[PDB]
């Protein structure tokens, strides 16, 4: 079996959804029903282009009108800057113009009204694509970051978003914005090489900045996927990302976009633009988590091996457990400190959802068993049997 261990004595924060979101996953038009796709994921943060059209990266996925066609859901939008420009890498022109175009997009987001912003990102993966540029990127850093700081001061500038973590090039970019005064308000880099590297890349950050004596910034992973872009919105391949993630209390993290004809689904979350896929209801489960996120203690935390994210309610009285990811055929689901409110005898409930292809539309989930566990000590010891690497299951533990 492949073993997690759910600690309820382990307060993490309060409940924060902060992985459920996703990169053109929203748009001025997908999904067309909000309240139907959107709403009900109790969504945290999505990323959008400033701008969209023939002179811009893509045609689709302004940030500002995405902003408002969330209004009235949980989710916020971080405005990816660099995607004024079009091609790839982006076609950056000169200080001048970009900065007059960040200026404009400054003001349209202001004169929007919508409060619904996570700030601005000044530049996208610049490890990869900021070069021969005619100015360092850290000088294209430092006049973005002034400006924005003139003209929207209470907003968060994110960065450096890089394609990926790089103690060397982090290290870098931070001792250059420490001695300048432009540190972000969140620091970002992008997770799309597997879930792996996720827990060792924030500790080192971690470490990093206390030998720069830079206070914890909020952490944003603003891209995030399996090498296997197939796997996108995968519940399995998903699990792991936000079993880590909400270990070690992200700020936000976005589903990546592999799939350019198919903006606007969520992070593949949707089949289609009008159904459901797999992951949907992976991350419905995801929204549905309240009170206080715990410590889940992973098979193991440097690995794509199946791993989960739990948390518990005292005001209505539950414990739900989410998780997937690669495992031996079996998963056990150890969960300790259980608190008094639950009782000697609990109502465990274990449900799944499979997984066929990004594209196979998913009309539910299934029980696998729903049964009276004793508590012996404190612990529930819950056993999945035949589980494979792409479905998602949950455990949902409430008094007989």
């Amino acid at each position: 079996a492949t073993t997690l261990t759910v600690d309820c004595r382990a307060t993490l924060r309060g409940v924060t959804h902060c992985a459920s979101g996703s990169l053109y996953g929203v748009t001025e038009s997908k999904p067309f029903d909000i309240n139907q796709f959107v709403a009900p994921l109790k969504p945290n943060v999505f990323t959008n282009p400033a701008l969209a059209g023939f002179n811009h990266q893509q045609p689709i996925g302004a940030a500002i009108p995405t902003a408002g066609r969330l209004k009235n859901t949980t989710g916020k939008v971080m405005i990816r800057l660099a995607d004024i420009f079009p091609r790839w890498p982006y076609g950056f022109t000169n200080m001048n113009d970009w900065l007059g175009k960040v200026t404009s997009v400054i003001n349209q987001k202001k004169a929007s009204g919508y409060s619904n912003f996570y700030g601005y990102e000044i530049w996208n993966e610049p490890d990869g694509t900021f070069k021969n540029n005619n100015v360092s990127f850290n000088d294209m850093w430092l006049q973005t970051y002034k400006l924005i700081r003139r003209l929207d001061p209470n907003s968060q500038i994110i960065g450096p978003s890089y394609s990926y973590y790089n103690h060397y090039n982090m290290n870098a970019f931070l001792n250059f914005c420490r001695a300048n005064n432009c540190l972000p308000d969140v620091i970002c880099w992008h997770e799309l090489g597997g879930s792996q590297n996720i827990s060792g890349n924030i500790r080192d950050l971690k470490t990093l900045e206390r030998s720069l004596g830079i206070p914890e910034r909020k952490i944003a992973i603003n891209e995030y996927s399996d090498s296997n872009h197939y796997a996108e919105g995968q519940p399995g391949a998903s699990a792991p990302f936000i079993a880590k993630f909400e270990r070690n209390k992200v700020d936000s993290a976005c589903i990546s976009w592999w799939w350019t004809n198919a903006p606007g689904r969520l992070g593949s979350l949707m089949a289609s633009d009008t159904q459901k896929g797999a992951g949907w209801w992976f991350y419905k489960w995801y929204g549905d988590m309240t009170g206080n996120m715990v410590n889940v203690i992973p098979q193991n935390d440097n690995s794509n091996l199946a791993d989960g994210f739990a948390c518990v309610d005292s005001n209505a009285k539950y414990i739900s457990v989410l998780l997937g990811g690669v495992n031996d055929g079996t998963v056990n689901v150890n969960i300790k400190n259980i608190p008094a409110f639950i009782g000697s005898s609990a109502t465990v409930k274990v449900e799944k959802v499979d997984w066929n292809g990004k594209d196979t539309p998913v009309n539910g989930t299934n029980t696998v068993f729903s049964k009276r566990y004793t508590v012996s000590n404190g612990t529930i010891n819950v056993s999945i049997p035949g589980t494979n690497n792409t479905s998602g299951y949950r455990v949902y533990v409430s008094r007989l």
